[PDB]
């Protein structure tokens, strides 16, 4: 179906995606910040922390060009997306019911692209891209 890049695409816009949700109210936020002066954040209800991370990747896919670099802190989101790509049309593959709909809409957007670089970085303190989208999605959701 597809195969992602092992290194980021030189020259392409980078999307620092992030998502945050509250367990008690199920309210959440998902968005991104880019290295070309672009940002977005959406408010979500009846969501989970894993659902907000996948939604942030979906927003970066629909708002980017044919070549996109995406930096997430989500090992689940990177894992469940990469495993879907590596195990399509294979024998021992079974789709997880956990967020089956949301991941399916991401794969449909992934195929429409020509070059996608998905990488995981740990959530860190600083002034970099992951730290800016961090404060945007956590505002009013969790204490940082
Ligand atoms: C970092 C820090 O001390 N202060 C900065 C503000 C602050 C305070 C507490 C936080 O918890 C975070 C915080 C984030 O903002 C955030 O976005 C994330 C995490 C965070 O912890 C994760 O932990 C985390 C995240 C994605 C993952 O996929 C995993 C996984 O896949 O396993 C984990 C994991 O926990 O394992 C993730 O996206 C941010
Ligand atoms: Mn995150
Ligand atoms: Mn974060
Ligand atoms: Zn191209
Ligand atoms: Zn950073």
């Amino acid at each position: 179906m597809y195969q992602l890049e092992k290194e980021p695409i030189v020259g392409a816009e980078t999307f620092y995606v992030d998502g945050a949700a509250n367990r008690e109210t199920k309210l959440g936020k998902a968005g991104y910040v880019t290295n070309r002066g672009r940002q977005k954040v959406v408010t979500l209800t009846d969501t989970t922390n894993q659902k907000t991370e996948l939604q942030a990747i979906y927003l970066a896919l629909q708002d980017s060009g044919l070549e996109v670099n995406i930096v997430t802190d989500s090992q689940y989101a990177l894992g469940i997306i990469t495993q879907w790509i590596h195990n399509w049309k294979k024998r021992g593959w079974k789709t997880p019911v956990k967020n089956v709909d949301l991941v399916n809409q991401i794969i449909e957007q992934l195929i429409k692209k020509e070059k996608v670089y998905l990488a995981w970085v740990p959530a860190h303190k600083g002034i970099g891209g992951n730290e800016q989208v961090d404060k945007l999605v956590s505002a009013g959701i969790r204490k940082v």
